[PDB]
């Protein structure tokens, strides 16, 4: 049994709620009409897999309700109450320490995500194809774990066959990759999918560095290209500002007055290549980070 | 935790196995890729109506997991020992006694499935679209559970929208009703949906009484219109024996030698009409099978 008691989030993706199970505090995301495809995806992922990790965002349930003789789709979780990392940027500014720490844990969790594991705690390769900030959960200890698997591709290295699945929803078009705003993505190499996954960790990165304090200066939350685009942009203006025009998120120069934020820029510029091949891997991003202090 | 132990039937449908949930009995139903939507379906009624009923089959759980790095569908039901109908009267002859409960409990569980009820306990109305002896199953106490809800349809009468869902799959064609053999069923109406599940428990009703001495004598287990379609039948074939040479199973002519068995004919005789509007409903059929004996 359960019972939604606090909607904390409303939106096109439909709702989410902190309820109890048991009493016990969780969340709920209610599903939209629009996106059934993805209460399927992302049960069929939490279910048939191990995904248990302190940057996943952990899983309790998925469900099937009645509200007003008609069905919603329940998928059931883990509350964090100081809530996305979106949110979070905007109430809050950073120090070195705290910056690294959510940072390092997001890669900690991607990479976990990214590759194959066997034995009695093994997983398929995933990639997660709708990494932001909005889709990062931060957590009382101020790390953070990487919620909403609704896009999300498996693949291993025991069957070599590519299970993508039939979702007509697409990305963020934010965060959208070069390859996927051309429709050059070949969605037949798995590869493509971390690629396209590991861009999006570079903005992600780059929002992120933003509240970072050094010299005793800060620069606000913005979203990425947030200076070139509209919100709510179109598919034809990321295309042109990241395709055409060729462009991507500023480093602001006081971030090279610090070795951190130098450092970190070094990264989230190795994440932004056009081409896909070049951009680094999520277990480079996590090992360098690992050093970095 | 759920361990699958002694596969008890394999089909286009898919499989069934005897398995256990912590230690205990139950089926498990592993659903084949050609019917993903009928375990929605399915899954979806269960979970989102109450169905608890001593002849509607009793509901566990449903459930996603992977052999062979690809998912499974799972529903988990209760088991049943002595398995379907359809096998079991194969095996069997009946006395009066045993034939009545059989068929009463069909009617007494189809009606439950066919009315709306309100308060605490209630459910909209539900029609089955695929009732047959295979998808019933036999009880120790020789009374029937209707099984496979995948093809259901539902309604309220608090709401006054029809839920058909999205399913590709349609009814067995050997029980298909003539509007559904037609296309001439009007996909609109909520009535039409369960006047077709009359027309198959009329034919139910055939195979059971068959098997129910009298004079000494029993006739074999046929299934309907065995003696005119061939197995596995074309859509075009039982098309022109029941549309076309407007054909129906014969009442053997020993029937009219017992009240029972005449009054059983005159029974399904009503559930056998080309005009749905004019076939029985449950609830008359439940009634009247409660008076005879
Ligand atoms: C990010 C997402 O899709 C999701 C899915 C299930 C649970 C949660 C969850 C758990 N604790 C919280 C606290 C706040 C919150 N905000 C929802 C809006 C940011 C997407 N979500 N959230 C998020
Ligand atoms: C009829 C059907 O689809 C179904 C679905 C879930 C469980 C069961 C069930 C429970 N106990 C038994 C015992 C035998 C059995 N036979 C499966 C073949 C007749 C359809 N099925 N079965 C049947």
């Amino acid at each position: 049994q359960i019972t939604l008691l606090e909607c904390v989030g409303k939106g096109r993706y439909g709702e989410v709620w902190r309820g109890s199970w048991q009493g016990e505090n969780v969340a709920v995301k209610i599903f939209s009409s629009r996106d059934e495809k993805s209460w399927f995806r992302e049960t069929e992922l939490y279910n048939t897999v191990m995904l248990r990790h302190e940057n996943i965002l952990g899983f309790i349930a998925s469900d099937m309700t009645s509200r007003h003789s008609s069905t919603q789709l329940w998928l059931i979780t883990h509350y964090h109450e100081m809530g996305s990392l979106y949110d979070y940027l905007q109430l809050t500014t950073l120090d070195t320490v705290s910056c690294l720490r959510i940072v390092l844990s997001i890669a900690s969790g991607l990479a976990h995500l990214h590759i194959e594991i066997f034995g009695t705690q093994g997983k398929p390769a995933i990639a997660h194809r709708d990494l932001k900030s909005k889709n990062i959960l931060v957590k009382k200890n101020g790390q953070c774990c990487i919620a909403d698997l609704g896009l999300a591709v498996m693949h291993s290295q025991s069957t070599n066959q590519l299970d993508v699945g039939n979702n007509p929803r697409v990305g963020t078009k934010r965060y959208m990759a070069p390859e996927v705003l051309d429709e050059t993505i070949q969605v037949d190499c798995f590869d493509s999918y971390k690629r396209v996954d590991i861009w999006a960790f570079g903005l992600v990165l780059w929002e992120v560095a933003r509240r970072m304090v050094s010299n005793g200066i800060v620069e606000d939350y913005k979203p990425p290209f947030y200076d070139v685009v509209p919100n709510d942009p179109s598919f034809e203006d990321m295309r042109k500002v990241v395709c055409v025009d060729q462009q991507r998120p500023n480093i602001p120069n006081r971030w090279f007055s610090d070795p951190t934020l130098t450092s970190l820029a070094k990264l989230m510029k190795e994440c932004w290549y056009q081409n896909p091949s070049a951009r680094l891997t999520a277990l480079r991003i996590k090992k360098t980070l690992t050093k970095i202090d």
